[PDB]
């Protein structure tokens, strides 16, 4: 196995990745912020190592001061975690060039997802259904997006190459709204990521929010995991995940995963990955791909019995997939709830300190957060502090399960969005299932 390894994140994830290597007999090395060295995992680490000041641009993004951490220490990997530099090319290309495992998969293969539309292209020759679009940036030439939009039929959505998420986007629903849509997505794209281009989607208008979780070796397996529906959202931001997908069949889920793991094989992709794709009118489109453990693997844990942060460890040191395809099955259902420390109202970061904690406990219930009674939450990060996972022999009961859970919860001193987390458990529409991304918004409203 990896002899020690430097876990490259912070809060939940960390304790996640931490808890991963300690079953594996692999040594951590806790690099860590000044706000951030109460952080449970922090405290349970083999080693640690203080990386800078409180902001991101210091500690969590240092590259090089988490890259020295790995060499004062002897470590032989990094885990970059989600949401900092886990899709950072330059950073897996700098840690593979500096002598360390970049545990994802190779710098090329991330810049080539974290590019849109050369993404888009290899997938769409690998065989995964795209959305109709440009295929290919547009130009200058109105006339020929004009064309374009017609081809494709209003409405369409323009998207940023370098974007992801909401970033950077716009409908245009006339051609009176094309001109200006184009180059207003383009400066933004131009401010936000240093590259203008842009390309052109059919703009889907109820679709659901359903991503294939898939795993890759480096001896030529390649398998994928079931799906997630993650529509449950506002502004991009996901709420409630689970898995599997109502309404998705063994045989769309095979048809869908078999075309994954394929395009894998196609691009030679290593370690854990998603296939982001728009499920409406029981059609699949592909809209991106990261490269990278997700905030809601988890839920693909519970269905599937794999633990995918043990796989990536395992596919970083050489060993192959612990699981074939064929031995891979959905059994039951699982549910994701998000936990926030969040303003009901306003619905900003709310960060403080917890005078009162009580995680939930039970048959089927997984509690993945670092927080702790006295914990305070600082407010130079991300405001989710915890993730409950409920599991049950079906929807209906691992919605039940959620729903006590929930109440059994206990987080004193801060705000969270523990009551609206509860709100959507009873939820009749959600109760039914098979919700739109929009739902979520216009319940809200
Ligand atoms: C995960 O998808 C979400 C989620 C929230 C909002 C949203 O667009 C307003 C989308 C969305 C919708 C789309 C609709 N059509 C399309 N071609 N692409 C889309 N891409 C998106 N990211």
């Amino acid at each position: 196995m990896l002899d020690k390894i430097v876990i490259a994140n912070r809060g939940e994830i960390a304790l996640r990745i931490l808890r991963a290597c300690k079953e594996l007999g692999i040594k951590t090395v806790a690099v860590h912020s000044s706000a951030d060295r109460d952080l449970k995992h922090v405290l349970l680490a083999d080693e640690t190592v203080c990386i800078g000041p409180a902001p991101s641009v210091k500690s969590y993004l240092n590259i090089p001061a988490i890259i020295s951490a790995a060499e004062i220490t002897g470590a032989v990997a990094i885990h970059p975690g989600y949401g900092f530099l886990s899709e950072n090319a330059n950073f897996a290309e700098q840690v593979e060039r500096s002598g360390f495992i970049f545990i994802g998969p190779k710098a090329e293969t991330i810049r080539l997802m974290g590019d849109k539309v050369s993404a888009i292209a290899a997938m769409k020759k690998a065989g995964v259904p795209c959305v109709p679009g440009s295929d290919g940036p547009l130009g200058d030439d109105m006339d020929k997006n004009r064309a374009i939009a017609k081809r494709i039929g209003y409405p369409v959505i323009i998207k940023a190459s370098g974007g992801g998420g909401g970033r950077g986007m716009r409908v245009v629903r006339g051609d009176a709204e094309l001109a200006q849509s184009i180059s207003m997505t383009r400066a933004e794209a131009k401010a936000a990521f240093s590259n203008d281009m842009v390309y052109m989607e059919k703009y889907l208008e109820n679709p659901r929010h359903v991503e294939i979780q898939v795993l890759a070796d480096g001896q030529g397996n390649a398998i994928y995991l079931a799906e997630r529906d993650c529509s449950m959202q506002r502004r991009h931001q996901k709420v409630v995940e689970e898995a599997p997908a109502p309404g998705i069949t063994p045989e769309l889920r095979r048809y869908i995963g078999e075309r994954c793991a394929k395009a894998c094989v196609d691009i030679g992709y290593r370690g854990a990955g998603t296939f982001e794709f728009l499920f409406e009118n029981g059609e699949f489109y592909f809209i991106e791909m990261n490269t990278r453990i997700q905030v809601e693997h988890p839920v693909t844990e519970m269905i599937t019995g794999v633990d995918l942060i043990k796989e990536q460890l395992r596919i970083a040191a050489g060993q192959p997939l612990s699981i074939k395809q064929e031995e891979v099955h959905v059994r039951g259902h699982a549910v994701e709830c998000r936990i926030n420390a969040e303003d009901p109202n306003t619905f900003l970061p709310s960060p403080g300190k917890i005078t009162r904690f009580h995680a939930p406990g039970g048959f089927g219930v997984r509690w993945e957060s670092h927080i702790y009674a006295g914990y305070t939450v600082p407010p130079y990060y991300d405001s989710m502090i915890g993730k409950l996972i409920c599991y049950g022999e079906n929807r209906d009961v691992a919605i039940a399960r959620m729903k006590n859970a929930l109440q059994e919860l206990i987080i004193d001193g801060i705000k969270t969005n523990v009551d609206l987390q509860i709100r959507i458990m009873n939820d009749e529409n959600f109760q039914h299932g098979g919700t739109n991304i929009h739902y979520l918004e216009k319940k809200l409203g």
